[PDB]
């Protein structure tokens, strides 16, 4: 049911919309997250996919990471879509913000290959500090299954689109 998207290859879309506002219209199987590896979703797309959960997300999270501990940069974990979706595919990419290296960013990516159809947001790009163009490039590299881009600054999409 997603609608609106200009495709970019076989299985990469792309659009210009706020990805809370996206979920919540589709419902879709897989929402995935910004995350960082402690799963604290405080700013970012983290921070606004949190809110819209009214914080069940980071309720969630903290019980997860007090079980099994942090993330790795590069990985994922899936844990509930609340209001959002069925299931939120939490990603970690490397923040380069952080002195995180930028070639862990194909590992993040690979992560979406496990779930058939995805929306989802550009990975290390906005206060991830990665360069967007490099992100998307990566991403259509990297991921074979369906993959549904949600990118809410005007400019950027823009940019993306015409430098593809
Ligand atoms: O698409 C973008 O412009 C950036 C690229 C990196 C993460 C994206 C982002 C960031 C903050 C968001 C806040 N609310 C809703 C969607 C949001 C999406």
């Amino acid at each position: 049911s997603f609608s609106g998207y200009l495709k970019l290859t076989d299985n990469v879309y792309i659009k210009n919309a706020d990805i809370v506002e996206e979920a919540k219209k589709v419902k879709p199987t897989v929402v995935v997250n910004a995350a960082n590896v402690y799963l604290k979703h405080g700013g970012g797309v983290a921070g606004a996919l949190n809110k819209a959960t009214n914080n069940a997300m980071q309720v969630e999270s903290d019980d997860y990471i007090a079980t099994n501990g942090p993330l790795k940069v590069g990985g994922s974990c899936v844990l509930s879509g609340h209001n959002l979706a069925k299931h939120c595919l939490h990603v970690v990419g490397p923040n380069v913000n952080k002195g995180e290296d930028i070639q862990l960013l194909k590992s993040a990516y690979e992560n979406f290959n496990q779930h058939e159809v995805l929306l989802a947001p550009l990975l290390s790009a906005g206060i991830f500090g990665a360069d967007p163009i490099h992100s998307l490039r990566v991403c259509v590299d990297t991921v074979r299954t369906n993959v549904y881009l949600a990118v809410f600054d005007k400019n950027l999409y823009d940019k993306l689109v015409s430098s593809f």
